[PDB]
């Protein structure tokens, strides 16, 4: 039923290119802007591709990019919404990025945990959250799509991938959002991150950030997984952030 | 106190030789080895050579030479750290280049650009920024040097504008850095090839840029283009220009692979 003709999508610029395939912005039927990914045949078997989009057709959420349709057949196409402002990273590090506050920012937190907080709800798990795979739309958008930085350590070192190993990566993903999108641990390579955190290193608070949003990382980063808060939570306590947490809050030069 | 006695000197080494004078290795008092440059009288004004040491005295980074003293009375020196590698340029072009690969040369860029972020920061301008001017030391550290023409707010090199109209500013030096980042993945062949100055000029202003180096990722030569833009505000700032370099393999060029020469 998701299934659309080949006539119907209008591949018009290419945004990104892959072994795995590319990434087009495009129409389907004339009129709806859409973003289509696409698969190099024997790069890839299809059941790859079709395994990706299956689960696309279970989850639904206005903070989890939507599937519109998709070319089932060789060649593949995969046909999502369109989030005009590309990836997290790029808008952070980007023109946009240097007027982004810290009221902007942890609005764009909520919409990110809640739509993780969805996929908690659906028992689901993520693996690579991270700002390069967070998309942004008009209106500050953000929407979750699709690395031991960003990687939980019981995750990276026994591969127990779950929510709370997403959680640990949400934590990560909030310094990006408030250091403008640098790579976190400047200046540590991988195997030295692993080495620290394994022995209770963590990142500091980030210049100019709260000391309480601080927190909220540091319990992500708890090192005992059932430790660490849910989506539901982090949620709630983004959305109420500048009530309940730093009433006073005042803007200062980059946050 | 900048000054000291010319006893506490001890030249050794010629390096380098020029019209406005030369540069030598030596000792400073006993243990301390020093780069000293050096006028030859009458050939330039002593104020004129002073004028470097006079910005080097006020500016003070990890990635920028620093000055350790002075001698004002005739012959002038100037005396600086010793950088045991030599110019940017000879190195890129020269044996140890050939296996420099991608990685290793936005690490130099980066440093170059960390440099010049605190020259930013400083409101100051250099003016002559290129790899010539770029010292390398032990562990391919490189600092930017030869602030001659520096001071508080070769075409080839240099913004249209700034030949033009004289109108230097950091976001010309800015320019600069995108000719410079051309050199680091060329292995410091001279930019333009088979261009003119006056032809250079003349395609520059009608909009011509150098294409993407051979190897050289797209992203890389879109960073070089920023730097390139006609409106010298729109073209990037040097604490950019730090942090893109710095993140380069991570944020912008992930699935970087290594090639036969980049
Ligand atoms: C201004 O540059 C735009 C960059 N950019 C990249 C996009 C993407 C994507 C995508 C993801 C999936 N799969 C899952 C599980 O997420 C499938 C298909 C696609 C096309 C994308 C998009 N979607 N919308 C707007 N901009 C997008
Ligand atoms: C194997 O070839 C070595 C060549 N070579 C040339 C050098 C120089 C210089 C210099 C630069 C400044 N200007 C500023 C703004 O720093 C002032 C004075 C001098 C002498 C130099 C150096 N310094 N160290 C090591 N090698 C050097």
């Amino acid at each position: 039923a998701w299934e659309i003709p080949r006539e119907s999508l209008r591949l018009e610029v290419k945004l990104g290119q892959g072994c795995f395939g590319e990434v087009w912005m495009g129409t389907w039927n004339g009129t709806t802007r859409v973003a289509i990914k696409t698969l190099k045949p024997g790069t890839m078997s299809p059941e790859a591709f079709l395994q990706e989009a299956q689960v696309m057709k279970k989850l639904r959420h206005e903070k989890l990019v939507q599937l519109y349709a998709v070319v089932s057949e060789e060649p593949i196409y995969i046909v999502t919404e369109y989030m005009s402002k590309g990836s997290l990273l790029d808008f952070l590090k980007g023109e946009m990025g240097k007027y982004l506050r810290l009221p902007q920012l942890v609005d764009m937190a909520a919409q990110i945990a809640s739509g993780m907080a969805y996929v908690e709800r659906m028992n689901y798990v993520h693996r690579d959250l991270r700002a390069a795979n967070i998309l942004v739309g008009e209106n500050l958008v953000c929407k979750v799509a699709d690395p031991i930085k960003w990687t939980a350590p019981e995750a990276a070192l026994y591969g127990r991938f779950t929510i709370k190993s997403d959680v640990w990566s949400f934590g990560i993903l909030l310094t990006e959002l408030t250091t403008k999108g640098r790579v976190p641990y400047p200046g540590m390579v991988n195997r030295e991150v692993l080495d620290q955190v394994e022995r209770g290193y963590r990142m500091p608070c980030p210049p100019e950030c709260p000391e309480s949003l601080h927190d909220l990382m540091c319990q992500c980063w708890r090192k005992d997984p059932e430790e660490r808060p849910t989506f539901e939570y982090l949620q709630a306590f983004l959305e109420d952030y500048f009530t309940s947490t730093e009433p006073q809050y005042q803007p200062g030069e980059n946050l």
